[PDB]
């Protein structure tokens, strides 16, 4: 999407993932939608340095409306659990100098059953700018056919442009054209600043093998699209949480990171580990995942239980991801020639090599004849950056 | 089996599930099955206060065995990666106050390839013994004869007897007599130590569920059989390596706790964190694990991706295990009536509650008519002791 937006992958915390639909304030006050979770949230993003590692915006997702519209047939935010309204929130969140995402849905209702924007795209586009929104989620639920899924999306779309607010615009589109049609990527693009393509992630190993699998069997389709102001979402990033080991976080970071992911934690950063929070707001793999060149990276071998994923940077530079997908035993051997990554030329006639996970360590130069040899763990990934020697 | 061992579920090492059948000690030399790595795990079990704990067997998995037998028709070790011999590692590892545990298979062949001991129980069986061994896991890996599977494993527990030294037997019999018939426990409790159930685990949450799942479904068949002496297998510890998020790891310890099963750590010493370790040596729940009693707990209640199990302890305590299995989310709060714990016995007429896992707090004396409540983590599990007081 032509807007001036996502010119790198966005960056922020969604509360989906870890706090779903969660409306019992009564019993569970401090992890309820509500605008205080969102409070707390901003808060801790500026106080525990998550802005100045570039997570700037702070959304909301489903559960967060009034189950009816206004007087003015307009969406409104729950009395009781938002009572100052999503124009005050932003407001709020812009004096901590960062940004409100929210949510809606293209069809009749949203998937939590809330009220749809269908038949309102134009009222509720000019209400979010009119809130001080920054960017908008819109899921895919309720809608009844192909036709009004792709015009809704569009509709939408144009209808953020007139408001002269920038938005940024996250569609469910493919995701929920796919069992019926195969989405149009470059139509997608045009109307998108970035595309949910699987299904929703959760707090397990399972998922993200599955996602990983998802996008390299489809890359073909997938990877060249992607670029500065239109990315591939393959959903929320889940560290911090319950479900994944030490490894399997490493790899999701890394892997996120290689296919120029948003990033989106869903978690408690209320209550996060310290090695969760410096993976999460690792400056070089960030880096990687924010290169300025924008190109999506693509799996390159798949063997053994391996598979060696790399990634095209700025100045001649790369990014080489190696996954253990092998859960039994310890540490495997891996080697590849430095002549097949990169397409041949990221080490010719050398390269500069640095691990960056599971933690940062530098290899040394690389000849074009060199083979590259590491011990990966079973689930994790090994994260290196190739600098080509001119 | 009335052998006066395993009176108590045995706790040990072995290599399999984190070592496997790496043979490739010159280009894998840290991981491959040598000598080296068996003597270098036997001085951390001591120094890093394993041994202290309760874990007593280091135990040899497959792939020690030479490709062939000797001119005397006995097994021998490898003799590039156990150029000294069992008989000097027993000696080595008895005297860091240890036992050694070794390996061998009911049919032609091990698992892996190697010679199996068909044919060869009573010679076998002695040369284990005369090697100073402490413990025998017989595989059941080429052997697809129904007959020959139940005569070997009967054998070779009558072999180890005769030879006069006390040998833990543990067994794969119920594992591979599944894709024929049902096994006869009573049958299998007379020869075995403990039995292994189920499927080899692998270092993945989904592994640990599926166990948990087949237990819970199996359990009126297996549970009762349980008891000094004889026990279930689930299969190794795989808490300290790679695919278990820590409250995963959580479940493992606190459910192996819960079924009165035998604690085999299949992890590499050397490099293991500190909260793994913690778990992993944690006093009060080894005791759950170790209690005298020896009844092997149960899934009590299961729904809403909740499980809640039990175990009757010593002295009219209980162990009660809450799992949370919806793996998305934040921690989902459960209640349940003390009265519904233990049968109605363990807070009659009034229980003290300390919570045991993920952290260890006192929650103070429960009456009978009252509601316990507690927050799980996904795929984590709350370990509570209930001890019946006529206090408060
Ligand atoms: C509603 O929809 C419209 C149309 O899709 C959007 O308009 C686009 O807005 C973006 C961002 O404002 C424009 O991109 C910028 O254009 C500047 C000048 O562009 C000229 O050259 C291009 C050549 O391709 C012509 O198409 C165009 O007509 C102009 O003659 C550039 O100077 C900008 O450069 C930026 O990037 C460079 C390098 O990366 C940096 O040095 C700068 O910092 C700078 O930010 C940029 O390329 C885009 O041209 C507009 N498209 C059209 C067709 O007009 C609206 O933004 C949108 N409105 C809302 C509110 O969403
Ligand atoms: C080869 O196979 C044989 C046959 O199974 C094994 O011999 C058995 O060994 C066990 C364990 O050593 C013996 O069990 C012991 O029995 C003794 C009781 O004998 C009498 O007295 C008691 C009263 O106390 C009566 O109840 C009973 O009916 C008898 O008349 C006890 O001294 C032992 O108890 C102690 O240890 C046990 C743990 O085993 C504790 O629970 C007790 O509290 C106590 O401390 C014990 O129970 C059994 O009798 C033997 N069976 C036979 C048929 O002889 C060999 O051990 C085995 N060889 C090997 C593998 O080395
Ligand atoms: C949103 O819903 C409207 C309203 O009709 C609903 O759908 C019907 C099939 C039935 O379930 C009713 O109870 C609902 O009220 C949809 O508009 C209708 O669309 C159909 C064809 O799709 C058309 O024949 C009718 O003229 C429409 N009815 C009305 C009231 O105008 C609409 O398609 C839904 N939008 C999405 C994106 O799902
Ligand atoms: C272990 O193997 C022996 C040897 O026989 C092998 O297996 C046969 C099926 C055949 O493929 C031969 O070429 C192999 O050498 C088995 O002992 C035999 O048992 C069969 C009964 O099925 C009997 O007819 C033969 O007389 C036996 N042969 C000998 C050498 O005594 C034995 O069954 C195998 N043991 C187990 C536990 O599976
Ligand atoms: C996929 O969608 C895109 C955009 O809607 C289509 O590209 C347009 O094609 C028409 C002619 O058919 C041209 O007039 C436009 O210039 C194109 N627009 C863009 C953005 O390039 C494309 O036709 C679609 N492809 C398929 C296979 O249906
Ligand atoms: C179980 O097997 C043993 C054989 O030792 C036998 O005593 C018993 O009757 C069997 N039980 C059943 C139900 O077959
Ligand atoms: C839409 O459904 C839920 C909200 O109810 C969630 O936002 C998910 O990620 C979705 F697919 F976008
Ligand atoms: C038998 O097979 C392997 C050995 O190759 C391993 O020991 C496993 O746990 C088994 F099932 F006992
Ligand atoms: O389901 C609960 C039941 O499970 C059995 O296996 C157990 O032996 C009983 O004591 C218990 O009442």
């Amino acid at each position: 999407l032509d807007n001036g937006l996502a010119r790198t992958p966005t960056m922020g915390w969604l509360h989906w993932e870890r706090f779903m639909c969660n409306l019992d304030c009564q019993e569970e006050p401090d992890s309820c939608i509500s605008e205080k979770l969102f409070m707390e949230m901003a808060e801790l993003m500026v106080s525990e340095g998550w802005k100045d590692a570039g997570y700037e915006y702070l959304c909301i997702d489903d559960c967060w409306m009034a189950p009816q519209r206004d007087s003015e047939g307009r969406l409104q935010a729950d009395p009781q659990r938002f009572p100052h309204g999503i124009r005050q929130l932003a407001n709020y969140v812009h004096s901590k100098g960062l940004k409100l995402g929210i949510y809606a849905d293209v069809g009749n209702k949203t998937c939590a059953g809330f009220p749809g924007s269908f038949g309102y795209y134009d009222i509720d586009a000019q209400t979010f700018a009119d809130w001080g929104v920054d960017l908008l989620k819109f899921d895919g639920c309720y809608c009844d056919s192909l036709e009004n899924l792709a015009d809704g999306y569009k509709h939408m779309s144009l209808a953020l442009n007139r408001t002269g607010r920038s938005i940024v615009y996250s569609c469910e589109w493919p995701l929920y054209m796919w069992p019926f049609q195969k989405p149009n990527y470059t139509e997608i693009r045009q109307y998108c600043n970035h595309w949910r393509n699987f299904a929703d992630i959760d707090d397990s190993w399972k998922s993200i093998k599955s996602i990983l699998d998802w996008t390299s069997f489809n890359q073909e389709r997938i990877v060249d699209v992607a670029g500065p102001g239109g990315w591939n979402d393959p959903d929320m990033l889940v560290i911090g949480n319950f479900g994944l080991s030490w490894n399997q976080q490493v790899t999701q970071m890394a892997l996120w990171a290689i296919m120029a992911a948003p990033l989106f934690m869903s978690n408690d950063l209320r209550h996060i580990s310290p090695q969760a929070k410096a993976l999460l707001q690792d400056k070089d793999v960030i880096a990687i995942n924010q290169d300025p060149l924008g190109k999506q990276g693509y799996q390159l071998r798949q063997g053994d239980n391996f598979e060696v994923w790399e990634r095209p940077l700025s100045g001649l530079a790369w990014a080489v991801a190696m996954i253990n997908r092998q859960e039994i035993g310890g540490p495997r051997s891996y080697t590849i020639a430095v002549a097949s990554l990169g397409k041949g030329v990221a080490c010719n006639p050398a390269c500069f090599i640095t691990q960056l996970l599971p933690v940062k360590r530098k290899l040394g130069f690389y000849e074009w004849t060199s083979r590259l040899r590491s011990h990966i763990n079973p689930t994790g990934t090994v994260l290196l950056q190739l600098e080509n020697t001119m």
